[PDB]
């Protein structure tokens, strides 16, 4: 089984064993999320959105439509993903731009992830940075301050 | 009528037609709200706040006493917002400063507005992005890495 | 007494006189938080965590295992802390990294703090920056664009 957590609003029955979902988490019904992840309080994942097997999702994090993690991903709090480059209020992409993040990947602490973004198997990627363009598998990428 | 989601706690009645309140946002009492606005998941909204018609505030967003959203605005996830220059803890300002979010701008996920601060109808602010400098109108700023 | 709101998980006893805490926050068992503080909505706090008297955090900040608040700091809105310098899901530090943001000191909104990091008393941090070395006492430290 899986444990979703009574203040929680869990709407996918596509949740692998040993998945926590914690509180103030919202998770619609097409989201796919795989086995022993821990998916920290105050998140939001959408619909087309797939999570792999033990991903940690640390609190305050959103995965949008055209997301996809692998494996053994840790994403940081407070990372931010985008689906739309030139967002205008209501103007609806006819395709949402897909990010990929690669298996045993890691994202620092409210880093940002512009939409359209590959990072690479195994990359971290430091606190607080801006990718803007695909991180290559194992590389180490900040914002140099 | 308007749809304000029961895991929403939403003290104001001044909220236009059209418009969601999503879960785990609360909104206080003087907030003005227009039509058709989307407030996702997990914002805040203060007193002294209007927001205009058509705005979108992407999840994670909090919008302190002093600030103003005109129509058809967009913000972006985790979006951060200041009221005060030189926050010192338990020391309360005469007079919050004032941010004017102009009709049509959008603001990338995770930027973060200073206090004061004017961004310009249509302007385009990156993801990421510290905007310590009023924005023109119609301009695209971003933080250079 | 303290207030705690209805709408806040609070599993922590050791709450001083005066405290706030708001909507949508999760506050774990050991957690120990001094008098007079202003826990805004939508944050997380973990056990192995001290806060100080008269401590404001601002909306949607976590505080986790291994970071200490000082008396009179505050914490500005979206504020991202580590623990971990090297996180790699499922990877469990042996020791997580200490933080200690010492009397006094202000972190701007939505600026991100690496783990092992001293802020020095009465320090002021600029919005959106990343602190990735110490800060002097009475410093003001940004992330210059
Ligand atoms: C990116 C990194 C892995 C790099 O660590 P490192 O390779 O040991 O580098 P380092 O020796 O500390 O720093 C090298 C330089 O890069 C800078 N730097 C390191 N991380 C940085 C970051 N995130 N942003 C900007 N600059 C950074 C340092 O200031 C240092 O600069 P100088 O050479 O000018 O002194 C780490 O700093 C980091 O960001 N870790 C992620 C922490 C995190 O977000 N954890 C998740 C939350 S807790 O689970
Ligand atoms: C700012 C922008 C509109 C610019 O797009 P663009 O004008 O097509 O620029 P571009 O051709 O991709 O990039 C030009 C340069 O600026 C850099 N750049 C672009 N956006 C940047 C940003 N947000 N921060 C820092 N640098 C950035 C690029 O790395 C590129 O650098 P080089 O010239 O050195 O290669 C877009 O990158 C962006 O930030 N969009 C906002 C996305 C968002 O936050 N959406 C909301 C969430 S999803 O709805
Ligand atoms: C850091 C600071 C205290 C500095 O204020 P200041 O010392 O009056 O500096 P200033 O005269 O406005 O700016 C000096 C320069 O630093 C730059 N700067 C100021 N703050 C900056 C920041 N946070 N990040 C990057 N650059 C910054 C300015 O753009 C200016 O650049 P130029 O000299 O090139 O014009 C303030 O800008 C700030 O960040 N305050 C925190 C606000 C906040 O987060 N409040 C909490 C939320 S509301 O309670
Ligand atoms: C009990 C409880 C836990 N949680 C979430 C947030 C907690 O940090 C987390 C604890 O689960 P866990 O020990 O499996 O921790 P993880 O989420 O796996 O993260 C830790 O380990 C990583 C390798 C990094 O070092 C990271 N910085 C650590 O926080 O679960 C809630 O959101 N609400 C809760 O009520
Ligand atoms: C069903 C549901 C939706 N919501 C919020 C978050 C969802 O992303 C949003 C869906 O409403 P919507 O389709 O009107 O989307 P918008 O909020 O308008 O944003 C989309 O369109 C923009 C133009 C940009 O491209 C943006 N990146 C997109 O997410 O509503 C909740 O917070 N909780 C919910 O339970
Ligand atoms: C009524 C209410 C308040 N709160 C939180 C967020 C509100 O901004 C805050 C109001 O309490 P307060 O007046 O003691 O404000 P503080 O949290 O102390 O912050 C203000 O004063 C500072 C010196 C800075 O200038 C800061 N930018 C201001 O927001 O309490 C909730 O989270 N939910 C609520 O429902
Ligand atoms: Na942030």
């Amino acid at each position: 089984g899986h444990m979703i957590h009574k203040l929680a609003d869990v709407q996918s029955k596509n949740i692998g064993s040993g998945t926590r979902i914690w509180q103030f988490c919202v998770v619609l019904p097409s989201a796919i999320i795989g086995e022993n992840c821990n998916i920290c309080s105050h998140c939001f994942i959408e619909n087309d959105v797939k999570i792999g097997n033990n991903v940690t999702i640390k609190c305050g994090v959103q995965i949008w439509d055209g997301i996809e993690i692998e494996d053994d991903v840790f994403i940081g709090p407070n990372v931010t993903f985008c689906n739309d480059k030139y967002p205008r209020s209501k103007q609806y992409p006819k395709e949402f731009s897909k990010t990929i993040i690669k298996k045993g990947a890691s994202i620092g602490a409210n880093a940002t992830i512009l939409p359209g973004i590959t990072i690479g198997e195994n990359a971290m990627i430091g606190a607080g940075a801006i990718v803007t363009k695909d991180v290559l598998p194992h590389v180490t990428y900040y914002s140099k301050i």
